[PDB]
């Protein structure tokens, strides 16, 4: 809707230039038409367009070098003119001549003393999926993005401050990484770091964060610009001796796995929604860390948590398959050939001190339940926190001592068991299968359960109307509509045997309909779900160890934020005694090929 | 952990050179800084690093030719200096100058009379997956591996003994095969066999075993260096007449299928854990043998064993489906609507001489059981040896004459039957299906049963808590927890019909949970196993006849070690009468294309 308002504003600008004789003469450089229009008669030069145009902006935008030469004699001060409002705010013609790769008015605007500190604070320049581009505010940032090297160099030779920022806090190095051209923009990164002359006594342009606190090295990791990222590692690495085909290189390891303000590089690789930024994990200075971090101190510290969780659920259940549950001494003959039960769940009979051992084993879960919430005072926490509710619920179900106690118990038990699926990630060749289950359910099945619920609410609603006629004493598959859904559900998954009596005849509309149910659902709708399962399985295993590797890291940093020090040293060997400084290093070796 | 100790030692060497002014001057060839440091003042030259450095080692290692020229005037005897300890033991600068492909100090070290017999016995040179390289001890072996031909030739012209060995017994030909460059290293194999001048009266360098007894021809087969292997067959073959497009070539067949110390080449191709070394079996002098060895004398000798095994198991079942087993005259009414039985297994009633024919047929298995153990006094022996236990167990179950006799009987029978799966390998287009079953179970299923046991110990543990309430007289799927696992197990494999009564109402938490069991397991967890089956099936049949060919050979040599001679001639025709010698040959023909 706003883009239409961008388009409604845009054509109004075209109708505006169509009516003004100056700006329509500013479309094409008809200089003989201009000098009759400009030099002879007295025309105002502040003819504003639909959003703040001048003729000086138009000839700069439609590549009229020669027409703007006439404009410089007539307009000495329209260089000092920003574009006005609502898409272009603070844009001048110094920006515009840069965007069209040159004009040599570029040289003439500075010969008329243009302002290179002009900030393009418009909406149509701000970072958005609405704009198809993003180049910041300053024309120096407009210079570096379009890959025009000498045009950049001219701005250095007129005082364009490299250390400028946008509203987002992004400097000119941050804009170069955000461009979709990756190799084509990498050469500017070397040229613009040739002009980092002083550094302003701290962070010499390569460590300056934005408003959200992002160095361009880490932001390169966030966007996953892999080609740029290898080029920034060339600066970071500091090679030691080389031994023929061997190279004892030494990566720097400074912003990777800190405990800083954003706590890592690695979590920022995880917590973005950009799927493609996880390609960095195959790159060797990061790939070596997460293998070393997981091999020693990662994997056995995980399984030591994993061994505790198995003994927890076995204990639970041991205190959940043994339940008090007297024989039925209460109200007897309420099930008149009807809802059967005889246990009724003992009130406070906590005698027989085998039950005191059970009372010990019950308290093992309860104390362990509080620990999980003492962890989680702030896709698998949603298992274990909902595990932590139901253990607390089933004790409140015992302190109040109500009746409906199995209904939180069954949520508690199977999610307690199915949460050790999460522990199968640290047992390699079992990792991404848990990723596969998440890919089936929230990726394919929940956008397919809307298809199965259509069919199943037809036939179950159908069969209730067919078997409204019959005595459900024979053929009790559809005695009522609530279980009719459940009864059709496993005919749909080929479990219930198919309702057939053979003592009496069936009604005639049943035989057609349940046969039509068989064709449309038993072989067809079921197997088309299986091919969706069979499609995504081949999608995962073709990228297997990748999503295994992404599983390890996000597990690892999550383990670090909830485990203290003095049991975990920060990986990579230290400095200051081997004599480089507080930067902590790790080395890696390679053959040439 | 040791690699960190390699890295902790490595940076300490960097801090060591950082503090010493001589070695830091030995980093870059600042000769004007050196002559003030060396020629003017008196500096010791035995400045040892963190593991035994000299400045003579450093300039040799960081490619300072000119700095080492100053070192030769100052240090006449540091050429005679090995690297000291714990990674580099016995390494001198004569080794180091070789590794950097030249220095012409290479010529000058021998001009200072360097020792080419120096043995690099360090840990960081020994064969390991910790080291990324392996080049032995002697610098002649360091010369040939880096593919520097004239630098090799210089060592011949100063007395480098080619016949030297490492601690492993590997000569210089063994190192050339172990390099990952295959074509790039093959040219050294011709050049170094140009200098096998005498041969030391026996094994002229091409038949010298190591400490584990490996000729380089056979070791080429063990590592599967296929490109090198074809080049070694060029030496072995001895071509006869050629007839236009025909070529009556004649491969040598000496170390392939011996009865020597390592009993073959072929078993060594099998019993390595290297999967890729079985690529040799497609190469034509070996591919022709195993086809000829299996076509005649391989296949019908296998099926003659296979015909015996079928009549064995048929005579096994014949004395196992007829069992003595009286009617129940003993304790009657112990199953109070409970565990039923009426046979109780007769003690010693061996009358009715039809049973004596059974007593004959029982002794057929027992004698045949001892033969299998008389074979196996020292993945399918584990079938037949466990077959051999249970037949012995079921006779000890008869001599003691105990009761629990069917429990070893059922292990005995189905593994007796399923061991003739192994006999389907010699019946082409049935071979690799038995390989597929091993690929499913130990390759995919046992790294997936840990996933199924998670789900199945939830829901079976769940349903026991749901159906703790109910009378199990109706709906006896879950009367107890031990059979509750078995009852959920075939709901998981879509066998048991789904527990549904329709006389009474079911408990409410059942209907949700068993429906949730249906979604997560019946279509989802089951079919994702099937796609794993459907993945590896396409992996096997794409490489079908390969793993069929590997199946034949490992079957064949296993048949040779347990069958004597005078029924098996060693294949390939003989010599000494056709006039070449004791080497036994086989010929093969080919069109040009």
């Amino acid at each position: 809707s706003w883009a239409q308002s961008r388009d409604e504003q845009n054509l109004l600008q075209q109708k505006r230039i169509w009516e003004s004789p100056l700006l329509l003469a500013a479309k094409d450089n008809d200089v003989q038409a201009l000098n009759k229009l400009l030099k002879y008669e007295d025309c105002k030069v502040h003819q504003r367009g639909a959003m703040g145009e001048t003729a000086l902006h138009i000839a700069a935008l439609y590549d009229n070098l020669e027409a703007a030469m006439v404009l410089m004699e007539a307009a000495p001060e329209l260089v000092f003119e920003p574009m006005t409002s609502e898409l272009y705010e603070g844009q001048t013609a110094l920006h515009i001549a840069v965007v069209n790769q040159n004009m040599n008015l570029v040289r003439a605007l500075l010969a008329r003393r243009a302002s290179v500190s002009a900030r393009a604070t418009g909406t149509a320049f701000r970072r958005s999926p609405c704009n198809l581009i993003y180049f910041g505010e300053h024309p120096l940032s407009f210079a570096a993005c379009v890959n025009s090297e000498e045009i950049v160099r001219l701005l250095i030779e007129h005082g364009a401050d490299i250390r400028a920022q946008d509203s987002l806090g992004n400097t000119v190095l941050h804009i170069l990484i955000l461009q979709p051209n990756k190799t084509f923009a990498c050469q500017m990164y070397n040229l613009l770091l040739s002009y980092d002359r002083h550094g302003d006594h701290l962070q010499p342009l390569d460590l300056v964060p934005n408003h959200q606190g992002l160095t361009p090295f880490k932001l390169a990791g966030v966007e996953g610009n892999t080609v740029m990222f290898q080029h920034l590692m060339q600066k970071r690495k500091h090679t030691q001796w080389t031994y023929g085909p061997l190279t004892s290189t030494l990566y720097d390891l400074t912003e990777i796995d800190s405990s800083g303000d954003e706590q890592s590089l690695l979590e920022l690789i995880i917590t973005t929604k950009k799927r493609e930024a996880r390609q960095i994990l195959d790159q060797t200075p990061v790939k070596e860390l997460v293998s070393l971090k997981w091999k020693r101190y990662g994997r056995p510290y995980f399984c030591m948590l994993g061994a505790i969780y198995l003994l927890y659920i076995i204990c639970f259940t041991m205190c959940c398959i043994y339940r008090p549950l007297k024989p039925r001494t209460n109200n007897r003959t309420s099930p008149r050939d009807n809802t059967l039960l005889q246990q009724k769940l003992l009130q406070e009979a906590y005698m027989t001190p085998k039950d005191d051992i059970r009372l010990v084993g019950e308290l093992v879960t309860v104390i362990g339940a509080i620990i999980i919430l003492l962890v989680e005072v702030p896709p698998f926490h949603v298992l274990i926190i909902t595990y932590a509710f139901m253990v607390l619920v089933t004790m409140v179900m015992r302190l109040i001592s109500a009746s409906g106690e199995v209904v939180p118990m069954s949520f508690a038990l199977v999610l307690g068991w199915c949460n050790v699926m999460a522990f199968a990630r640290g047992f390699q060749m079992l990792g991404p299968f848990t990723i596969m289950i998440q890919k089936m359910i929230f990726g394919d099945l929940m956008r397919f359960c809307w298809l199965m619920a259509v069919v199943i609410l037809g036939f179950a609603s159908a069969f209730y109307i067919i078997f409204q006629t019959e005595d459900p004493e024979e053929l009790g598959h559809f005695y009522d509509y609530p279980m009719a859904l459940f009864s059709t559900f496993e005919l749909f998954l080929t479990i219930i045997d198919g309702p057939a009596n053979y003592n009496v005849d069936l009604p005639f509309m049943y035989s057609i309909t349940y046969a039509a149910f068989a064709i449309i659902a038993t072989l067809l709708m079921l197997n088309l779900l299986i091919a969706m399962m069979g499609d995504t399985h081949w999608r995962v295993a073709h990228e297997r160890d990748e999503l295994w590797r992404a599983q390890i890291v996000a597990t690892t940093v999550m383990l670090e934020r909830k485990l203290p020090r003095c049991l975990w040293p920060r990986s990579g060997i230290c400095g200051r005694e081997y004599g480089l400084g507080d930067r902590w290093f790790l080395r890696v070796e390679d053959r040439q090929d």
